[PDB]
């Protein structure tokens, strides 16, 4: 393997462990990754980190009941470039009427980039992924895996 | 003033606000600023982060039972360069007994550095600076401050 993929490896294993212990406790999250639709927009809404993934940030960031975990971790270059960030909400009729405004967060901002977002429910500690429009619930980790690896 | 001006006082006003709230709830903290003597060898024993400076990421650093929050926060200049990073222990007499590993850690680094470190005690939310080996503790906001616009 090449130097980048060797990153983008060990990025997608900081991501996986990092859903991993939040879906265990339940804990809410909502991580988007930029991919060739630009999300400077709504990365300038949060708060500016660009810093270096790491499972350990990553949990840290979406705590429960702190500054950085209300809103959406977004993630560009290997990076994660903001926490605390506005994505739109979807109106659309066809997602569980479970789910809240995560979720609806989610697939709101896959109806207009894209972008792959994971989003971690608070109520059960489901793992769940948004692309393009739609929202894939309850996944395994290989199936989160295979997503991000397919991405 | 100048940008350079300009972005240091943010980092002090950053600091600062995570301080005081970290002190209020009797969040342990441990933030050591590199100064001209280098760090790196003690950044390295961190999980990097490289971040830029703010409140919000400082407090989340410290929350009690995370990854992150054991060991020091090293910054360097605007940035956060590592969290849970390894300090030596002082052992210098005039350290409280009663103080535990963090204001040691501090002392630590102080004594081997010209670094300017701060720390939160968990049991009584008091502040104190580590310094060219000295502790200087239960500081106010406002002695913490002008302690950090003097370091810059
Ligand atoms: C990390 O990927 C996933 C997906 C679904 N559940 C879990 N852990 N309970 N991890
Ligand atoms: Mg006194």
């Amino acid at each position: 393997p090449t130097p980048v993929e060797e990153a983008q490896q060990k990025t997608i294993e900081a991501i996986t462990k990092a859903i991993n212990y939040m879906a265990k406790r339940r804990i809410g999250a909502l991580l988007t990754i930029e991919r060739d639709t630009g999300m400077g927009d709504y990365i300038e809404t949060g708060i500016p980190l660009n810093a270096k993934v790491s499972s350990e940030l990553l949990i840290n960031i979406f705590i429960p009941n702190t500054p950085l975990h209300d809103g959406a971790v977004i993630m560009k270059n290997n990076e994660i470039a903001a926490a605390a960030c506005y994505l739109p909400l979807s109106e659309s009729p066809f997602i569980s009427k479970e789910l809240g405004t995560r979720h609806r967060a989610a697939v709101g901002i896959s109806e207009v980039t894209d972008s792959l977002t994971i989003i971690v429910s608070e109520e059960t500690g489901g793992v769940s992924v948004a692309k393009n429009g739609d929202l894939h619930r309850e996944l395994t980790e290989e199936a989160l895996k295979e997503m991000l690896e397919a991405e």
